[PDB]
């Protein structure tokens, strides 16, 4: 009396459904009261820091590596309506900051993720959802193409979309790992008793330590992602494919942005409003929130004409849909004689993800973690041409390499912090990802 | 320096981009911080009024047209919890009422749609934009099928959703039609004095009269559609291909519904809040309002329990893209011996497309108006088999029949109306559509 098949919609639209359907009398009725997504392929350069070593397709490069990032992405005369326009995307891990502040000696890495990785684009895809307009873009920025050799790659895009993959209609291969602790529960619960005791001592007033899981990858990354993209609409979503490793994530926390010389940072930290009111109280999380916010205020207002840092929306509240938060808007008028490389660097790791004072905690975090956080905790996204630039914290993100997936969260630790509440806080954090 | 191409965002999603694409080194990068699309096709039974006569596939049936149709569409055993669930997919003309009410004679009929035209369908699919999953259903309400015919006609459907239309990426063939007016604006201004006069002379308060535009088809219809659903997201918008007519719309005002006992209607009637607060004064415009709010507590009092009439949202300013109203909700609990066809029999036509009060002004619009209204001023919308019911005013709606398109748009005409006011409100939101 009923059968039934759940398509993903992801792969499939009324319209297309109206298209291809050959039956008879068909209707569509439809009920209709996402911001944009780039697509980006065939990089025209690689730039990559690894080993302490600075690399663009290859060759060393004998440069700082941000300012030489910087420099070969931004071009002055180039200006486009569309958020990303043409430039890097990738990462900046989190010992990225070792560069420029003594955070001390960096454990061993048992993933092996570059330390900076960048692909640099001219050929792109903007999907602009507010208007439902796809923008296919071929451009010369990098390489001075000829408008013949524009023309031709932007028709092979064209005949590649129209050709269906094979496989667009198949369930999606969403096999179930087993995660494995990389330390025992309860060294990480002595890990936290040691931040603890300093931070009673006087040596600091906070320090994020986090726990590294993983598993031996099983199922379809990819399809992954379009299940992850379903039950987690973050303002940052991303699928990287570096070919010997895959970046996946859903952070909904932007570490920094930089758009039309504005450096902006967004600290995050009747059942409806009941909770609300209460989040509104609790003087641990408001002054939680607060310092977070005053150490955009003094970031920004680092870089900045000091006189233009405004926050713009104060201790708001926003619910998400596992967990709470407070929320703010800092901007500032970056100075002329810098760019977002010093935002990128006056930010770089959140707050969130180290400690206060920021240095000291990262001291401390290396004296007790025994894995190097690599990507975990750094920043991922893009630098436009242009000069903008829109990056978010490496939390909620997967690393998929050495034929294993690399999940990792952490807790921030406080004079009052119970060991085994925060060991709990870690797993469940790291591991929501995973459903 | 740069070559672009657009594609229409309703073929083409990032992650269908992301299987096509053959590109080196692919990335995605999306923001992510529209409710039900019903397609239904190879309906079991057609259930047509015209010319006085009730037609089933064809056949004479001699029986009210309302109540044979919730008779056949009704299944007492069937429940689902996606919002259509098989049942009929079609539209009432504002001419119905005339079974109901002495309107007087109808004047002669330039289009020739039917006065009801319904498909019934067990054969449709759900989209579910809010979970992004796609129901695709073959049901055996009306047909009594085994469930291996179920599961072939299921296996078609997903074989031919598999295989793409060839014209997937082609541009929109949006022809711009050369609408020519139905009568002479003079014609009009004279209709619309009469109207007042009577008015004036206590006949009654408000008569909406309408024009009718019509242009020879050029271009696609169905691109038409794919236009609209962009440029008009309403909370009704439709495709109906009755073979030799369509019906093509974006109502935003719901007529009448019925959920689960529940009747329900939904009176429509800093430079945002600042014609908001010029919005809530106005004493003529908040009376107009009142009055359709007060229309619509008699209509749902005279088929429910009378103490379980609720206004529960009131005045409140919703502000759409063309213009701006005043919106309010009505529900009451359906008496256990009534159905939906009361419910539809209590509120057609609306107000808003008629007049007060409303037998009056109905036979003074056909005293005036020189053609047949049609599907224009009536219903459209489905009814469930579960005797849930949903159904859109029909403005805002185009007829495609006689190889020409046809619209048409109505104005309130109280005592102190401007005749060339009303006649150029009357063309602007005729033709607003056919942007």
């Amino acid at each position: 009396s009923n059968a039934e098949r759940i398509i993903h919609g992801d792969v499939l639209s009324p319209i297309l459904a109206y298209m291809r359907l050959k039956g008879q009398h068909k209707v569509i009725l439809e009920s209709i009261p996402a911001r944009f997504s780039i697509l980006a392929y065939n990089p025209v350069f690689e730039i990559k820091f690894e080993n302490g070593v600075l690399y663009q397709n290859g060759q060393v490069i004998d440069r700082d590596p941000l300012d030489f990032l910087y420099e070969v992405i931004h071009k002055s005369q180039h200006h486009s309506e569309l958020p990303f326009g043409g430039g890097a995307i990738g990462f900046v891990g989190y010992d990225m900051i070792s560069l420029y502040e003594e955070i001390g000696q960096i454990p061993e890495d048992t993933i092996g993720t570059p330390d900076m990785h960048f692909f640099v684009y001219e050929s792109y895809m903007v999907f602009d959802h507010k208007k439902e307009k796809i923008h296919v873009i071929e451009d010369a920025l990098y390489s001075e193409r000829s408008q013949e050799a524009l023309e031709k790659s932007l028709n092979q895009v064209l005949e590649e979309l129209r050709i269906p993959a094979p496989n667009e209609f198949e369930d999606l291969d969403l096999s179930p790992l087993d995660f494995k602790p990389h330390i025992a529960p309860h060294k990480f619960e002595g890990m936290v008793e040691t931040a603890r005791d300093l931070i009673r001592n006087g040596d600091m007033f906070q320090c994020v330590l986090s726990q590294r899981f993983s598993a031996e990858v099983t199922g379809n990354p990819f399809d992954f992602y379009r299940n992850l993209r379903v039950t987690n609409p973050s303002n940052y979503l991303y699928f990287y494919d570096f070919g010997d490793y895959q970046i996946i994530g859903a952070s909904p926390e932007s570490l920094v942005s930089v758009k039309n010389g504005i450096v902006t940072t967004n600290p995050i930290a009747e059942e409806d409003k009941a909770l609300a009111t209460d989040l509104l109280s609790d003087e641990k999380e408001t002054a939680e929130h607060r310092m977070l916010v005053d150490l955009g205020r003094n970031d920004i207002g680092r870089i900045s004409e000091t006189t233009s840092v405004q926050v713009t929306k104060y201790m708001e509240v926003e619910l998400f849909r596992y967990v709470m938060h407070l929320t703010s808007v800092v901007k500032g008028r970056l100075l002329p004689e810098l760019t977002a490389m010093d935002a990128l660097k006056a930010t770089l790791p959140a707050g969130t993800v180290s400690g206060a004072p920021k240095i000291r905690a990262m001291r401390r975090i290396y004296e007790l973690e025994t894995e190097k956080r690599g990507v975990y905790a750094g920043a991922i996204g893009y630098l436009s041409a242009t000069g903008d630039m829109d990056l978010a914290i490496a939390i909620r993100t997967m690393i998929l390499k050495n034929q294993r997936a690399y999940v990792q969260a952490g807790a921030g630790i406080v004079y009052d912090s119970i060991a085994q509440n925060e060991y709990q806080e870690t797993i469940n954090k790291a591991k929501s990802m995973t459903r």
